[PDB]
């Protein structure tokens, strides 16, 4: 392959969200094969940014990971060619997230190039006055459609006061290769702001994936 | 009231395509282990043009091992009981809306259902009935107006490997007041374990577990 | 057969959120021109604890005025008849799953519903009773798979301003052959024209003309 | 009153669609109070497109709109400032496009710059195998949310064969300064391409739009 315990990261982030340009960059490190990272994120254009963060927080890589060996990993095959990913997020009060971004490797370095799009937020809702505080930990279905790889979630941002804003994810992962195709199965998400400044232009943001299967076991044969 | 082991019927009237049947079913299962087996017959409208998994999960959340340390809304809700009502949304259309009443009377929980699916294509894989299974899933669960909310993403393996996705909303609601949960999911799998060639009669199995993420939080301490 | 006057009949088995019911109701109606008049009232589940809005709708396009050149899908399925069966999907999730058959016994129609209405946020417009009436509207019918497909964006105008949106997708059946229209719309209007404040008793007036698009094209 | 009975119009256009990026110019006039306008378009970068142009279209300015005199113009009053507006379109086949459209006046000449995302499209899809040959004439229905002026429509692509491809429109449109908006209403639209060279870089566009309430007078007014 070419990927190790430590790697590093650098993010490229620009978007739009209700009429509102700004862009985002990062630098960060992690463990592919333990599938744990952090970002250090600072706004280069836009601050202070109107809207919840954590909207933005997914957006900002599937190599880290931790992958059974008797599941087929298809972001760590898929280097060094790389692979890039799209995705659609649409809220329960229908605000909406598109979403592209490139994952290549330089050296020790993957770099994310991100382009961000959200929209309808209506302007008395959570995310506009920003009454997020953080996304419930989750669980994300990958299947095989086309040869890409196709990945859903029920997500839950939870607000001041308790009680949950959801919102749907569908994300389709796409090597630039010819790589063994996982079966069917699950990825076990959690993801957190550690620590930022109250405006957030400075953000650490941490993230912990791992792969299975259901641990329901069949009675088929 | 909610014994080791426990006894299970299962009233549903359906109408699927502008075709109406009724199905009988008697069983058995663990609540606390969150196992069960049901025998199911078509007493009505034999045989079904359409695929049976799709009335599968539609014929009881008791039958889910919990831990200790989450509340369950669901035997709580005896000796009254508790009501559900949910959506099925598939890929292509297709639509179910399904409701059940769960009461208990002895040993034996009673369900009476009814299952409106609407809108299949002709050709689609329900109607030439080439569906396999339902993949097991994670479905999370919340409150919201005091009810107990789930939502999972869902699919069936096709015939050739591909997958037909749905989308499931339930909405549960006790009869009385009882201890509200933390955010959590269960996690599930279905298997029809037997069949005759109509599927005029079936045997079904659930295994529904409980949890919280297996992730630590990382953020302060 | 369909004469210019005929009489309707209408029942309706239905559940909401739980709250089951049984609603019956008689009145006459002008299928060629597009209006219908209705007399219902509640014979089992009243006081029925939910927006009677929702219901209207589900209480017949053989009362709507079609032209020459626009098949009428629906008083040619006659004398045979023909089934509907009908989504509404409400922003707040709240969603219904309706059933009708409609037959002709002589003079009187006799429509056979099934309404079933559910997830309804129990503080929503719905089950609070906040909705004043049902917007006027146009449905896109269009064919897919030999049937007769209708589309509406609904809305019903809310306490005190405020419109609670519904999608409404119909599918239609023939009990024959028909002859298939081509892609074309319907306008609509319906109105309670008196009640009693829990709905016990009400009347219930439509109107609906089909029609091409009112734009002339410039292909060519 | 600023608009005229004739005014010209500039159109502007980045996008992309399942991952190919383009980049599109239209220059055109037209009639704001009679509803009718024409457009001609260069496929400046991205040529030949490799999808359906349809899909485009409705984004290629309701101003260009008969308004009866008893519902006020949300569109022509917006200006001088000027307006933008979002809009889904969520495709039957769950292709979809997120379109944020910015929309000023310089002199006697409209600007439209355009971003068009889009996204999901299959590979043997009508927009990507290019089956696609027009919009239906449509309806929209209009009303206030939040104090902006959103629009509903159920559009219709027609098909090589007859048959329909659908799409869900919803456009919520906002004025830069404070209009008085106008009551529940609708718009009769018909968009027609006039004519294309074969690969379609070469195009000239043409809409016309109605204002109207509903013509059937209040059986209880």
């Amino acid at each position: 392959n070419l990927i190790k315990e430590d790697m590093r990261v650098k993010v490229h982030m620009e978007g739009n969200v209700n009429g509102h340009a700004f862009v985002i960059e990062g630098e960060g490190k992690g463990k592919p094969y333990e599938g744990t990272q952090t970002l250090n994120l600072t706004v280069k254009e836009g601050a202070p940014l109107p809207f919840s963060y954590d909207i933005l927080t997914t957006a900002l890589n599937r190599v880290f990971t931790k992958y059974p060996e008797d599941i087929p990993d298809y972001f760590k095959q898929s280097f060094p060619e790389g692979y890039s990913w799209e995705r659609t997020m649409t809220y329960e009060d229908k605000g909406i997230c598109t979403i592209r971004s490139d994952i290549s490797l330089e050296g020790d370095c993957f770099f994310q190039n991100v382009r961000f799009n959200g929209m309808n937020f209506p302007p008395n809702g959570p995310v506009m006055q920003k009454k997020t505080l953080k996304w419930e930990p989750s669980t994300e279905k990958l299947h095989v459609r086309d040869g890409l790889l196709v990945g859903n979630i029920n997500m839950a941002l939870l607000l001041e006061g308790g009680g949950h804003y959801l919102c749907d994810f569908k994300t389709t992962y796409k090597a630039k290769k010819v790589v063994q195709l996982p079966d069917y199965h699950f990825v076990d998400h959690r993801i957190e702001i550690l620590s930022n400044d109250s405006d957030y232009n400075k953000v650490k943001l941490y993230e912990h994936g791992v792969a299975r299967y259901s641990p329901l076991p069949s009675q088929a044969w």
